[PDB]
Formats: C-alpha cells, sequence, structure tokens
C-alpha cells in the first residue's frame, strides 16, 4: 500500500505542490518560461514524473555545469499564469500564494524546493538529545511570517528567527515528523532518519 506521494485523483494536489515548489527554486521570465532549478538529480526525477502527470509538457531539461543544478524548462500558459496569480512574481520577495493554493501542500512543496533538515541538540542535565529541525530561509519577510502563522493556523507548530541574510521558520521534533511522510525530496527524507542513528535522540 504506497503512500506519501503527492495526491492525484478527486482530491490532488500536484499545481498545489508545485506552486511552492516552484515559488521555492523556479523563476518566471519574460518569454513566458518556467525554470525550475534542483542540485539534486534524483529530485529532478521526482518533479519530471509529476508534471508528466499533470499533462505539463518539459520543453528542455539540461545540467547548468556552472551553477551546478539541472534546470528543468517548462513552456505553460496556464501554469504560468496560475503561478504569477499565486505569489510567484517573474524576474530574478515572493507574496504568500492565495486562498485557493492548498496550504500544507505549498508548503510541503517548499521545503522540497530550498528548505533543509538538520538536526539540533537540547542539553538536559549534562546530556545531549537530538532532534530533527525543518527550516526554510527567505529573504521575503511576508512569505516566511505567512508559512508560520499558516503552519500555526493548521495546528503544526511553527517559530520563527530573523538571521542577517534572510527569515527563518523552524519546525521542530513531532512537528517535522508530520510533514515528513510527505516530502519528495529524498535527501529529506535521509537526513530525518539519520536522528535515530544517534544514541541519544530525544524522541527515539
Ligand atoms: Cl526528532
Amino acid at each position: 500500500h504506497s503512500s506519501g506521494l503527492v495526491p492525484r485523483g478527486s482530491h490532488m494536489k500536484v499545481w498545489d505542490y508545485l506552486c511552492g515548489l516552484i515559488a521555492a527554486d523556479g523563476h518566471l521570465d519574460e518569454e513566458g518560461y518556467i525554470t525550475i532549478l534542483q542540485k539534486d538529480r534524483r529530485f529532478i526525477d521526482k518533479i519530471v514524473a509529476l508534471l508528466k502527470s499533470a499533462e505539463i509538457k518539459i520543453s528542455s531539461l539540461f545540467y547548468d555545469k556552472g551553477a551546478g543544478v539541472w534546470k528543468i524548462k517548462v513552456k505553460d500558459e496556464r501554469l504560468y499564469r496560475y503561478l504569477v496569480n499565486n505569489g510567484v512574481i517573474p524576474g530574478k520577495v515572493l507574496r504568500p500564494p492565495s486562498s485557493a493554493v492548498d496550504p500544507l501542500w505549498y508548503i510541503i512543496g517548499f521545503i522540497d524546493g530550498d528548505g533543509w533538515v538538520e538536526q539540533v541538540v537540547k542539553r538536559a542535565g549534562d546530556k545531549s538529545y537530538y532532534y530533527i529541525r525543518i527550516g526554510i530561509k527567505t529573504k521575503s519577510k511576508e512569505l516566511r511570517d505567512w508559512i508560520a502563522q499558516t503552519l500555526n493556523d493548521l495546528g503544526i507548530r511553527a517559530s520563527r528567527a530573523d538571521k542577517s541574510d534572510g527569515y527563518e521558520v523552524h519546525i521542530d521534533g513531532v512537528e517535522a515528523w508530520r510533514l515528513v511522510p510527505h516530502l519528495q525530496n529524498p535527501t529529506h527524507l535521509e537526513r530525518a532518519q539519520s536522528v535515530k542513528d544517534n544514541r541519544l535522540s530525544l524522541l527515539f
């Protein structure tokens, strides 16, 4: 019984997921093209499969040797319009998506596109307990604020931290484990699993 995939069918979430993914890792250009950038090729493969599923044709897929990333080029008017109507501004500060986008699925997409998984440590009676943190960093304060407030509204606790080079939202411990099954980025999934390797993990 296979799960943890981006939903399809009558309650599909492909576009909502892609909205967050592309907001995180994409750029829309003057010509009407969407370019999705990812370093990790096995994640690239999953994106390609999702786009195929949505009937979105790929114009090109090429490894930018300079930047060190794979670029998926897409030329699709309906997708381009959907994206620009959900805070994905063309050029080179993002806005939150509208109410019509499934917020949980946009946020998962965004985590997959540009978030990270790390192990943090809580110090208790002279011992170090490890637990996972999912983090997003963005230059848009408005988007960061919305991600945090939106997760809080869903009942998934999130905190905020302001860094010299950007605005962070943190989803820790149990809260992160509530998102992991939905993440498509295999690097996230492996790093989450690594916390169990510690002799002292807070939750395992
Ligand atoms: Cl944990």
